[PDB]
């Protein structure tokens, strides 16, 4: 029938599903009360989010494969918890706290990020899960997640990554999930991770530098054998062995930091 969009409700939210529509724009005839709304697979270039603020049950937005070369905050979109940007283009990411109070979830994976400006999470009070893997990253601003003390899950894997800030993690007792896999790490700062209790953390495919400031890391690794883990696609963390071995000295031939013995260190 007619409407672009397959509109459906099996939760308690209305859902519209304009997926692989060919769409070079919003739709003009949403329906009121869309609940969780599907744009994935289109051609949409850009967004604002003042487009969609009349929509006032809006939850759930994926915008995922849409082209997007830019994004706009200038709506406020009161009640959006889940905004999905992965599988685009994006350079930059405006403020997003103003605009987006209620968000629990972001994922702006596989875009072309190459940095984040300070205050970009400012505002983000309730957010629980990050994804920004699959970016270009080089480095984090100084208190990026200062604003979501809430951080539950947070996706730093297949940047580019030099260095972390010190600290990156401070405060953030509810993180239970890091992915630091695939960057071009090369020492953890002393005191990176605190008293901090992260029960899933991936820390291979970097390029470690064995030497003495590798020590701090070292001590962490072997107190947190129990909690680092290998990624592997397509298997939840939860039906994976820990293997604190994955994390290596790349310049002692890849022989594990864990047991790098620290010769001739103060």
């Amino acid at each position: 029938s007619q409407h672009t969009c397959s509109i459906s409700k099996v939760t308690s939210l209305l859902e519209v599903n304009c997926e692989n529509k060919k769409l070079t724009a919003l739709p003009a005839d949403l329906p009121a009360d869309t609940g969780i709304l599907h744009l994935g697979e289109n051609q949409l270039g850009t967004f604002s989010t003042a487009s969609l603020v009349h929509f006032t049950h809006l939850t759930y937005l994926y915008l995922d494969r849409c082209e997007l070369t830019s994004l706009q905050t200038n709506g406020k979109l009161i009640k959006l918890e889940n905004l999905d940007l992965s599988h685009n283009n994006l350079k930059s990411l405006p403020s997003l706290g103003w605009a987006l109070p209620a968000l629990t979830t972001l994922d702006v994976s596989f875009n072309k990020l190459g940095s984040l400006s300070p205050g970009v999470l400012d505002g983000l009070s309730q957010l629980q899960e990050l994804y920004l893997q699959n970016n270009d990253l080089k480095s984090l601003p100084p208190g990026l997640l200062l604003p979501t003390t809430k951080l539950k899950k947070l996706n730093l894997a297949n940047n580019k990554l030099r260095e972390l800030p010190s600290g990156l993690l401070d405060g953030l007792e509810d993180l239970d999930t890091l992915y630091l896999q695939r960057n071009w790490l090369r020492t953890i700062p002393k005191g990176f991770f605190g008293t901090l209790l992260l029960p899933f953390v991936f820390l291979h495919a970097n390029s470690w530098y064995c030497d003495c400031e590798i020590l701090y890391f070292r001590h962490w690794l072997q107190e947190n054998a129990n909690n680092v883990y290998l990624w592997k696609q397509g298997v939840d963390v939860k039906d994976t062995t820990p293997n604190v071995a994955s994390v290596r000295c790349a310049n002692l031939d890849n022989a594990p930091v864990y047991s790098y013995p620290g010769k001739g260190c103060p």
